[PDB]
């Protein structure tokens, strides 16, 4: 599997970054002129890897599932030795392929869906700030450390929110770009509007094409402000897309 890298202390490189991340799962043909991902690919080709190193010099390896973009699980440190941990339902080729001959083998009692997360890290995503610094704490607080169910569902909400959601949204990009990269910042409404909306935005997307104008039914989203915005139209969208899930 490849991987990119990430280090903690240079945000400036984040954009670069996800960019990267991008290039990797734009594996599907592309549409409306966006990138798409793959619905199925070889177990040999299903995940990416991403490596996020702390200022402390502490790394995690995340694996990303690169048909959906799904946080699968990481892989740490205990005791010296590697430790894999795996978020729970996730595909068999999961735990059977991913960080090979690591025996401290974690599987967690909650999923990633954001419900089971967020009630696992008994804090809701509107509450939770994001941003490289953040981030770096919450890998602190798990890294080399006894299994904590809940500071564990927060490393997740944070991880998936600034690499996955990011790599799905360039609006979510640049939330990240402008107000986590040297700052802490909780997602706005529109922000978690996109994230509860990745699928259905593709695939009305992938409806309009080819002639990739009319969007009919028309998506009913969210503005920054939490106001209704109706789009009907892929040029009113296309903007805030990163790339998009596989299909027709």
């Amino acid at each position: 599997y490849n991987t990119v890298s990430f280090n903690l202390g240079e945000a400036y490189e984040y954009p670069t970054f996800i960019q990267d991340l991008r290039n990797e799962l734009a594996k599907g043909t592309p549409v409306c002129q966006l990138p798409v991902t793959l619905q199925t690919i070889a177990d040999d080709k299903r995940f990416v890897l991403v490596d996020i190193t702390t200022t402390s010099k502490k790394t995690v390896k995340v694996a990303i599932d690169v048909t959906d973009v799904y946080v699968v699980g990481y892989q740490d440190k205990w005791d010296g030795k590697d430790r894999a941990v795996f978020l729970d339902k996730v595909p068999t080729v999961a735990t059977s392929k991913l960080f090979p001959g690591v025996t401290n083998r974690v599987t967690l009692t909650f999923d990633g869906s954001y419900q089971k997360l967020v009630n696992a890290a008994k804090v809701d995503r509107k509450d939770l700030e994001l941003g490289v610094y953040k981030l770096e704490f919450s890998i602190e607080a798990i890294h080399g450390k006894t299994i904590n169910g809940q500071e564990i569902a927060k490393f997740f909400l944070i991880v998936i929110q600034m690499v996955s959601e990011a790599a799905r949204f360039k609006y979510i990009e640049t939330e990240v770009v402008d107000r986590g990269l040297y700052g802490s910042f909780k997602p706005n409404f529109k922000v978690l509007n996109l994230e509860n909306n990745w699928g259905d935005i593709s695939d009305a997307i992938h409806k309009s094409s080819p002639q990739c104008t009319t969007i009919n039914p028309a998506l009913q989203l969210i503005s920054p402000s939490n106001d209704p915005w109706v789009v009907n139209k892929v040029s009113q969208i296309s903007p805030d897309m990163g790339i998009l899930k596989f299909k027709s």
